[PDB]
């Protein structure tokens, strides 16, 4: 039921998307004091600069213009109470 509105576990969430164009990685969350950090698979970690990554604990992450980078497993995490929880992405290009 929380930290995410929508939890995805062991079968990611497939998004589509298009390299030069928005992408969001849906992972919001049920109140916006909770720290959420975004992973890509293997161990990459994406901080939010505001700019052309954004952090809105009412949508997710906001990536202005997506790149090859973006392409492949996502995982959005937040730690609560002593537990680490996380939702999964998996994105590929529209076509
Ligand atoms: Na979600």
């Amino acid at each position: 039921g929380r930290p995410f509105v929508e939890m995805y576990s062991e079968i990611p969430e497939i998004i589509h998307m298009t390299e030069g164009r928005e992408l969001v990685i849906p992972c919001r969350v049920t109140s916006p004091n909770i720290t959420v950090t975004l992973k890509k698979f293997p161990l990459d970690t994406l901080i939010p600069d505001g700019k052309r990554i954004i952090w809105d604990s009412r949508k997710g992450f906001i990536i202005s213009n997506a790149t090859y980078k973006e392409i492949g497993l996502l995982t959005c995490e937040a730690t609560v109470n002593g537990h680490l929880y996380k939702t999964n992405y998996l994105t590929h290009r529209q076509t």
